[PDB]
């Protein structure tokens, strides 16, 4: 049968917040626990997904070496790697990198549900393919406050299904 | 297809990484030089990373997908994003290519200046600054940098007549 987050080799849970109202909690949960080289997570979204803002709540709404493995593009004096892919980083920092946030939205509809399974797809191929065990996975199902916003469970099981027929399509 | 005619300035200029004698790239380097950068442009093994060892504010987040957390690290950022966001304050970019130049490592090379270039030149009127960082110029093999210059010159031709 289909494909399911269950069956992945790392961890995924979903959890509701809201940007809009500061309503962050269980994100900051995951990502406390989570939290060479000191640990990181990543932030993974399209345009306008809230990542900006969520680096902004995490930086300031709180009360508290170069390797150029892959590199073909980066700046002077800031060392800034430029298409710098996800395999390298993931391969580079290795055990460092605790886990991935995909910013989706609990109001959906069919149509942002495509591209975001597909964007989900190409990310999590990536990552599950770098170590054993893979990297761990919250689905931060965002403007929770929303009158057509779903359950974090209802947004988890629409996207297995449509991810599903998103490897069906290949 | 000439250098002469892009809108930048193109040049080209000899040194040694492995000899440490930079100093014609260092010039044009605080010549050309958010705070002022250049941008270092080559594949794997061409002296990008010794070339830093020797050199050596908000978050935007137009076009970024993938981001890290606490060091704000962008992933695949794109070149035409960091141009786009930084503007005026990006001053040249260094092409690092090999003064001893087999035939066979000229269209890799042309192919991937080609690619840079257009995205350089597109950016703004007059494009970005070009410096061709000859390498390996103590090398018996080694061609002078006026000689490098015309070789890629005429390879990007090839290249962009395969439309």
């Amino acid at each position: 049968d289909g494909f399911k987050f269950a069956n992945l080799e790392a961890s995924v849970v979903a959890f509701e917040g809201s940007i809009n109202k500061r309503k962050i909690s269980q994100w900051r949960e995951w990502i406390d626990e989570k939290l060479s080289y000191q640990p990181s997570i990543i932030i993974a979204g399209p345009q306008n997904s809230g990542k900006t803002s969520l680096l902004t709540l995490l930086t300031t709404d709180s009360v508290r070496d170069y390797d150029g493995s892959g590199v073909t593009l980066v700046d002077f004096p800031g060392h800034v790697k430029l298409r710098y892919k996800l395999s390298d980083y993931l391969k580079t920092r290795a055990k460092f990198v605790k886990g991935l946030i995909f910013m989706v939205d609990s109001t959906v509809d069919p149509k942002k549900l495509t591209t975001t399974a597909e964007f989900l797809v190409d990310i999590l191929s990536i990552t599950e393919s770098s170590c054993e065990n893979g990297i761990d996975i919250l689905i931060a199902c965002n403007k929770s406050e929303l009158f057509t916003a779903r359950p974090p469970s209802k947004i988890k099981d629409a996207l297995e299904s449509e991810i599903q027929k998103v490897i069906e399509r290949r």
